[PDB]
């Protein structure tokens, strides 16, 4: 298995040395000192290899994927969301690495789940959906933008200066978590209304 | 002529998608030698640049209020426009990821933080509105799109079985509008806030 080798660390700092786009199999069978039909009988091909990387960022660092008993709906998803961004920050392109990947049979496990918590709180099956589909792509959204732009990173107009100005102090962490509370707080309104 | 490149450029991207796509492959597309090419388009990042440009002249057309309108639907009209220039186009998403703003499109923010003000929403609450918006619909154009390239529900647990049938059933859009709206609505609450 890719558990016994080191094929995912050493992708992973691959990964962070040269980002997703420089992240070949060629490179990393390189890398591993190895030729590539071995490096092939452990990862068939790069999107089988982001897959596996996108999985152990989740495994390593998506802490609060179910919900806390006790806790609320808004908790759990304020938490979840955070969880979320964590995982994707935790490497260099981590939310590229994570587009386009293939839900394993825990993810399901853990999707019916959050699913089966929304539900009892009284969102229809498709509430529900679209409320977590919603903080995901918000989340996924946020970070692809933050992580593109740690790269680049008067007579200027007031209100774009203090928009600028606003990004060099602050970072991009409250632009994320008022998005967030605005989705939550737009959920329990809607919730409310039907 | 630059119209010819951006088509032909167009066409390439729907046939062979964003990683498919190089100015070598739309080079012996056209007629002509890659030094020829170069002067329109430098490089392949160039090149995504000017198709992600195109996009958005072509369909992102609801970028200022048309007055007399409200806040929350020019919210509604930018975010659907923005997305109508995603999908216009095979990966239109990724196409979009790492393009840097003209001058026009900051020109753009402007206005729409000018408009934001006036109705009560502090900057801060402005510009994060937007941000929130813009990234809500990037991400989900992507993993549409990202899903569109899919090609069992039967076999997997019971509540998900439903949810995933019903994304089949009414496609991406009515999950689209819905989260929008989930965004207008917490922009509200915050306008009615005696303290943002």
């Amino acid at each position: 298995r890719l558990d016994k080798s080191k094929v995912i660390n050493s992708a992973l700092e691959l990964l962070n040395e040269v980002g997703i786009e420089g992240l070949t199999t060629r490179k990393l069978a390189q890398k591993l000192g190895v030729e590539q039909p071995t490096l092939y009988w452990h990862v068939k091909n790069k999107r089988a290899l982001l897959d596996a990387l996108a999985i152990e960022m989740l495994d390593r660092h998506h802490t609060h994927f179910s919900p806390l008993e006790g806790e609320s709906w808004q908790d759990f998803l304020r938490n979840n969301a955070k969880s979320f961004r964590n995982a994707l920050l935790s490497h260099r392109d981590g939310a590229k690495v994570h587009l386009g990947t293939r839900p394993t049979e825990k993810q399901y496990e853990t999707l019916e789940n959050q699913l089966a918590f929304l539900t009892q709180q009284g969102f229809s099956l498709e509430n529900a959906l679209y409320a977590l589909s919603a903080v995901g792509h918000f989340t996924l959204g946020s970070v692809l933008e933050d992580q593109e732009h740690q790269v680049a990173k008067d007579s200027m107009p007031p209100l774009l200066r203090q928009a600028i100005e606003l990004f060099d102090h602050q970072g991009a962490e409250p632009a994320f978590l008022h998005g967030l509370e605005s989705l939550i707080r737009g959920f329990e309104v809607q919730l409310t209304a039907l």
